[PDB]
């Protein structure tokens, strides 16, 4: 139906990070990369958001502050269906030019955090994510992390996030034809969705860290990362922002 038409329609084509593969693969390198990369999904991900059903209607504020937020849970969730698709979760496939094999897991110094990623992407296999149920998952991570002490207009976010909950439920119930499957479906993107949430925490700890020593380890960050992860991350690492989960 339209909804699924509009989600389709708006997602985000291939992104290129712009990294020399004819470099050796230093840290320096490879995260200077992962960030201009980050840069460059971050103008991609306002597009799409502002692209989506109901969005445009929340405060302006909010509309910053929940991208803000929720661009990492946004872009990892991403990467991992692109890693699925694309190299069957062999490999991490930031993108065309960044794929991450073993050895540069551990040369960008974020091994165990990129193992955290493949297993998110191949959790799209093992629970077989249809692209439907991936791009209404994806638009709620958009809704999924918010101030302890809510937005400008929380009454509407709290609406418009029950509804894009609701475009989930009709995706689910669309297939199923016993009632206790779609129960059950429900009950596994949910757990799905939640999972998004301690990886991004992991990867908001981490880019925070690097920032801060960014100088001393040669790794560049391009300027929008640079404030956003100084000004936003900062709230979420200190608890003033908070992820919303389904589950305890
Ligand atoms: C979101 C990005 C870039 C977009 C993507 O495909 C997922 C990937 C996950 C790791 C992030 C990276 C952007 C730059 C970061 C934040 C580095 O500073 C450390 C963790 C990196
Ligand atoms: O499935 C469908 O019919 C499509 C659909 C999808 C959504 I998300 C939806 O929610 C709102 C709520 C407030 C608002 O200002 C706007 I614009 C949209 C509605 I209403 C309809
Ligand atoms: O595409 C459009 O609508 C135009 C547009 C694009 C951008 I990028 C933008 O600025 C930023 C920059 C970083 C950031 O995290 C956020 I949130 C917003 C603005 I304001 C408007």
């Amino acid at each position: 139906p339209i909804f699924l038409n509009v989600l389709e329609a708006i997602e985000p084509g291939v992104v290129c990070a712009g990294h020399d593969n004819n470099q050796p693969d230093s840290f320096a390198a490879l995260l200077s990369s992962l960030n201009e990369l980050g840069e460059r999904q971050l103008v991609h991900v306002v597009k799409w958001a502002k692209a989506l059903p109901g969005f445009r209607n929340l405060h302006v504020d909010d509309q910053m502050a929940v991208i803000q937020y929720s661009w990492m849970g946004l872009m990892v969730f991403a990467m991992g269906w692109r890693s699925f698709t694309n190299v069957n979760s062999r490999m991490l496939y930031f993108a065309p030019d960044l794929v991450f094999n073993e050895y540069r897991m551990h040369k960008s110094r974020m091994y165990s955090q990129c193992v955290r990623m493949r297993h998110l992407s191949q959790e799209f296999g093992w629970l077989q994510i249809t692209p439907q149920e991936f791009l209404c998952m994806k638009a709620l991570l958009l809704f999924s992390i918010i101030p302890v002490d809510g937005l400008k207009n929380q009454k509407f976010f709290d609406e418009l996030r029950m509804n894009y909950i609701k475009e989930l439920d009709r995706i689910i119930a669309c297939k199923r034809k016993n009632p206790t499957s779609c129960s059950r479906r429900f009950y596994q993107l949910t757990k799905l969705l939640d999972s998004v949430q301690p990886i991004a925490r992991e990867l908001h700890q981490f880019t925070f860290d690097l920032l801060i020593k960014s100088h001393m380890v040669s790794v560049d960050f391009p300027e929008m990362m640079a404030e956003i992860i100084s000004v936003q991350v900062p709230k979420i690492l200190s608890g003033k922002v908070k992820p919303i989960y389904f589950h305890t």
